[PDB]
């Protein structure tokens, strides 16, 4: 009578989903327009108490589910699920200091290029392994890595590149992977704001060796806490799982013949596995993806045109060239000459309902705690710089419909006066 | 239908949960003795059900109402959750790390007092945040250090002590903490597989500075996949949630005025966080927490009653003094005089369904992923040896009935010939 009770549930839970998860109309000066959100619905819900049923509890139906259907999408082979985009980056990067990788393993003092304008995990995890970053300028309006700049921070310590597709837009990976390439170096793609991102045709994560996506509620899709590290390297897939995994193996070291290799130890690993309950709940979201990222494409194309009317005070986003970017959010940078600062132009925004952010970090090595980090900066961080002072993005994801924008346009332009 | 479409769930759970988490008849030779298990039922299912339908998805109800009632049941005002209890582990180190504690941070080539017969995890933190961990022998059959050892071991270097009260049973916190207290050593208390444990009355995890505990499905109360940070501290509580949410601040730096607070970060964090599903069922838990705390400490004792049949082959467990441990295992030491192999031993009950566990890494400086650690110990790990090669745990969980446990000791006497 279980199999009874199930479907009797679903049924129960769907039809308080439809009255919960239902889309409000939108009111201009009451409704917000928040630059970020989970768009949640019934089939979310309903696998979630499919999992709760369960009781099994760690990852298993769903998480195998999760990992191969999101494999496909992806069109790379190996996905393992972990706690977070940052969790991600942890893994991603301590996985390649791994002693089975000979002579091409990340070591304390190593260097790995990236830049400052960006999200701190995602550079974090080089620190956290003994390693030394090495920043280069982005560009303006792309908010990406300036690739030219890359060659000329390259030394005998450099061992990897690990960057972010920054709010979706990809980075010049044309000339990244030729970079890489010419000096054997590591790529990691942390994807966690491109999820869906296609470069010269090709999904966002599947250029490097390792890709990181994140499951965050302000992501492309949620889990609540969740994200994942994706490769077509089986070595690497074995190396990742078992930092994930306690750092249990699967010779060194002096065990005792029938040691119980559950309990044999190869890597010096972390527990950061997810719970099926949180795979459920991406399983749903899955089936939204394609939905997801045509939806921002478009909110991006409308928002961006109805916008061109500020052109004299903002310089709009612009997509990396040979690119098509799942937008994770609408960027924009304040010009300096246009009277007013970004707190002014935020609080305004901020007053009339219009969430704004600014862009993560702004200028990582300009946090405080980046003050006694041991770091390389070749050139100049003009741009980055200027990210930090001048640039905010708002929101086109799904939950936004074209009233909301409208209603974010008029309030631009009453702000910069061109009502008038 | 709102508030009541979800009283009519919980019903369609409650008796869903009367089928599925049902305790099974004993059955001698097909049923099966783990040496651990979850024992959720209706109220887990139905919270998690509660967590799934609010759509919340990130920490929040549940998990405030779960890190308060934990704190209520340890005594102590601040607890804070995470992933895992490797990443509680990781987060009670690492904090200690933060430059907020002036002369008394941990800072990389520090020294952290630790034994090499435990669990990866307790000790692999140390090492991340690039300190050098320092081992002393336990002592058998209380599988916890040799106290009497730590203060040989104390340098110059030596900043912290860091130890899990190994599978429910106490350390000596008389002599650790006289020692901690001596030297001014931050002292860190693992008790993943201690929740409910006591010393001189006082609740495990309350005489250190920061305290873990791990809700992985063989501890003592579930969540799939979680853990707990706890102090008593304010200041400690403050370093620990910011390396847990992206090392963001709770001045330094060149950031401009009026950047966003929420991206200021002031550590190099991580993002350790949990949802709220996992909060659920880790609430309904704690509801059966002092059941289940009672009923291992009487399956232990009548197991050993039992069991004295036997002491001429195998060296029964033996509570620390002065300490009400709540058991997380039966730990046994095989006798190297008995003329059989451990490995014989296992695979004997492996046959007959009574499940077995080492003791984790048994010995961790002989693990494979050991091999260029850099670490000191001090004296001889005799006794980690001995337990590497001659000792091993059975099951005294709640899920386990007195037919279980006589079922055991029969196999046990059965090997030994004493049923003869
Ligand atoms: C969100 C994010 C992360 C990490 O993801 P979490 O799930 O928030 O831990 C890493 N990098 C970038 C660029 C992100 O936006
Ligand atoms: C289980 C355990 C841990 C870590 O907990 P997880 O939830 O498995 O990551 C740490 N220390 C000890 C002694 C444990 O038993």
């Amino acid at each position: 009578s279980q199999e009874e009770l199930r479907q009797q549930i679903a049924e129960l839970v769907a039809q308080y989903a439809e009255t919960a998860m239902a889309p409000k109309p939108f009111e201009a000066g009451k409704s917000v327009v928040p630059p970020s959100g989970k768009v949640i619905g019934t089939k979310e819900l309903q696998l979630m108490v499919e999992a709760s049923l369960d009781g099994w509890l760690t990852t298993g139906r769903f998480n195998d589910a999760f990992e191969k259907k999101l494999g496909e999408y992806l069109g790379v082979p190996y996905v393992l699920t972990t706690t977070s985009g940052s969790s991600a980056n942890l893994l991603a990067l301590t996985a390649l200091t791994s002693p089975k990788l000979g002579v091409r393993a990340l070591k304390p003092g190593d260097e790995v290029i990236t830049v400052a304008a960006g999200f701190p995990t995602t550079v974090n995890p080089t620190i956290q392994n003994g390693l030394i970053p090495v920043f280069v300028d982005v560009d303006i309006p792309t908010y990406n890595v300036n690739a030219s700049l890359i060659e000329a921070a390259v030394s005998d310590k450099t061992k990897a590149i690990m960057i972010a597709h920054t709010l979706g837009n990809l980075f010049d990976l044309a000339e990244v992977r030729r970079v890489a390439d010419k000096y054997n170096l590591w790529l990691i793609e942390d994807c966690c704001d491109a999820l869906g991102s296609t470069y010269d045709g090709k999904m966002a994560g599947t250029f490097g060796d390792i890709g990181t996506v994140s499951f965050y509620p302000a992501k492309h899709i949620t889990m609540g806490e969740g994200g994942a590290v994706f490769t077509q390297s089986a070595e690497l897939k074995s190396i990742i799982e078992s930092f994930r995994d306690w750092g249990r193996d699967c010779q060194l070291g002096s065990l005792p013949f029938g040691y119980d290799h559950k309990y044999t130890y190869s890597h010096l690993g972390y527990n950061l596995k997810i719970t099926d309950m949180q795979a459920a709940c991406g399983l749903a979201q899955l089936e939204r993806i394609e939905e997801f990222v045509e939806k921002r494409k478009a909110n991006f194309k409308y928002l961006k045109d109805a916008l061109q009317s500020c052109a004299d005070f903002i310089e709009l986003p612009e997509a990396t060239e040979n690119s098509d970017p799942s937008w994770f959010g609408f960027p924009i940078t304040l010009k300096e000459d246009s009277g007013v600062s970004r707190i002014d132009l935020v609080k305004f925004l901020d007053e009339a309902k219009v969430g704004t952010r600014l862009l993560f970090a702004g200028n990582l090595t300009r946090q405080p705690y980046f003050h006694d980090v041991k770091y390389r900066v070749v050139g100049e961080l003009t741009n980055t710089d200027r990210i930090m002072n001048q640039t905010f993005w708002i929101g086109i994801y799904p939950g936004l419909t074209h009233d909301h924008l409208d209603y974010v346009v008029s309030k631009f332009e009453e702000f910069f006066g061109l009502n008038f």
